[PDB]
């Protein structure tokens, strides 16, 4: 059988909390009034949700409304309980209300809108300093929710919104977030393909907060090397193939033998052998200003097969890659 795993930091955060903090199935959702919110315009869209700009007619303040997909009711309580516990945390959106019955009883999330802040989706047209700066801001949100015993499990550029005029960042879309409990096996169908950690691609269910650190590394790799996505797989098997062609198959097999992970007989044959390609081979004349000795060292300590050897969110904030960035703050 597979060898169990535990988180290095924030292990027993939920154990020390009261049961009501993390037992979202027992939570009773205090639904608000839909009439208090009138939709102004449509901001974005997607299969999982439709986002709207709206105004709260009671206080005449602008808000953001997210009409949720018809998801299982248990996941609705999970996301609402997580957003309520993360309220007030740095660089995390603030849930203002929860309403229903727009078109035949549909849950909708009402988030606060910050005055005079135009939030746009995270892109790849940033300088070397802005990459450092906004990575540190994401690290703030990852460290806060991890310390609150919560995995985000869907860290990707589409879930990070930026305001380049005011240096404001928000980590959004907590529909896949979940509470961490030591010894609990978790669903491996989380995050997008390009940002799934090796623990998901080998179907290792006892993962922890370090899943978000791998996803964060994939972003850093694509930003500094100007290659989105960095690991460009076409299916879940090919994703681990692309990772193996960079990080080598050597540390991957030692990772599989450590936790006693059982792969498919055909999967172990198609991986083969690959040498650890250097981080400097992806450096070209276009992105030679975004790459530094600190960036490569920091990226290396994030992109590790062993989730227990990757950097924690705080360790990353202590890395010399952000040295001048923290002195600016
Ligand atoms: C502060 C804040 C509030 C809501 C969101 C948000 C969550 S999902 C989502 N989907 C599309 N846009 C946004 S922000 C759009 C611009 C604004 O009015 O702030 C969001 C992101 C940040
Ligand atoms: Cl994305
Ligand atoms: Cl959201
Ligand atoms: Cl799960
Ligand atoms: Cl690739
Ligand atoms: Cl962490």
């Amino acid at each position: 059988g597979p060898v169990p795993s535990r988180a290095r930091v924030y292990t027993d955060v939920n154990t020390h909390r009261p049961r009501e903090y993390w037992d979202y199935e027992s939570h009773v959702v205090e639904w608000g009034n839909q009439d208090d919110y009138q939709l102004v315009r449509k901001l974005g869209r997607g299969k999982y949700s439709e986002v709207f700009e709206a105004i709260n007619i009671t206080n005449n303040e602008k808000v953001v409304v997210k009409i949720l997909k018809p998801v299982k009711k248990k996941k609705i309580k999970r996301e609402i309980k997580i957003l309520e516990n993360l309220r007030g945390g740095p660089n995390i959106i603030t849930l203002a209300d929860i309403v229903k019955d727009p078109v035949s009883r549909t849950p909708a999330l009402v988030f606060e809108h910050v005055n005079n802040t135009d939030f746009k989706q995270l892109y790849q047209t940033l300088t070397d300093y802005d990459i450092r700066f906004y990575m540190y801001e994401i690290l703030k949100a990852l460290d806060y929710c991890h310390s609150m015993g919560i995995m985000h499990r869907d860290v990707k550029p589409h879930n990070v919104m930026i305001d380049h005029e005011h240096r404001k960042l928000r980590l959004i879309d907590w529909g896949l977030a979940e509470f961490y409990h030591p010894g609990q096996e978790y669903n491996v169908r989380v995050a997008s393909r390009y940002f799934k950690g090796p623990e998901l691609l080998v179907d290792y269910q006892m993962y922890d907060y370090s899943l978000d650190m791998w996803s964060l590394g994939c972003m850093l790799a694509s930003m500094i090397f100007r290659k989105e996505p960095f690991f460009h797989g076409h299916d879940n098997y090919d994703q681990l193939v692309r990772i193996a062609k960079v990080l080598g198959t050597e540390d991957l097999y030692d990772y599989i033998d450590k936790y006693n992970i059982e792969l498919d007989p055909r999967f172990n044959d198609i991986l083969g052998r690959h040498s650890r390609k250097r981080w400097e081979r992806f450096v070209h004349s276009e992105n030679q200003h975004l790459v530094s000795p600190e960036a490569l060292d920091f990226l290396d300590k994030l992109l590790r097969y062993d989730h227990q050897s990757r950097l924690t969110a705080r360790e990353a904030m202590e890395h010399p890659y952000f040295y001048t960035v923290v002195k600016d703050q």
